[PDB]
RNA sequence: UUGCUCAAGAGAAGUCAUUUAAUAAGGCCACUGUUAAACGUAGGUGAGUCGUGGCUUUAUGCC
């Protein structure tokens, strides 16, 4: 049967300053908009989250097609072709070329 | 003075009276703009009115 696992995850409490946008001028200003209530609030990409996410499975020692080499800072792809069958990246997240 | 010399085709008259291009018609039935992504890191400004009034020590600032 199909099976699906909904979850709604809450961080810590702490100072934030993550995915920010355009750099115009000086500043490095966050990624803000409206929520509820008519308020501004700062939202976190969900790339960057699925990018922690694969960058976990790949620390772990699962196999990966796509590597983060963490001194270049170059993403290398182990096989040109995409296999889910055998490489985590794939199956979990999916692929496009 | 020219086969010439002169020489009005002239006067008057409504193309009129009447007539629906009318009756009827669905541009209709079907369509995912599908799939994937770290913001890495450095780019600026245009425009009035004129002599103390409630607080506060003139002070000097609030409305």
């Amino acid at each position: 049967p199909n099976y699906y696992l909904y979850g709604t995850v809450l961080t810590r409490y702490g100072l934030a300053s993550l995915n920010h946008d355009i750099r115009r001028g000086n500043k490095t200003i966050l990624q803000k908009g409206y929520w509820n209530n008519g308020k501004i609030h700062s939202f976190v990409g969900s790339s960057a989250i699925r990018w922690a996410l694969r960058f976990y499975l790949q620390k772990q020692g699962y196999l990966v097609n796509r590597v983060w080499d963490e001194e270049e800072h170059i993403n290398r792809l182990t096989s040109e072709d995409f296999d889910p069958e055998k490489f985590y990246d794939d199956d979990i997240f999916g692929f496009a070329l």
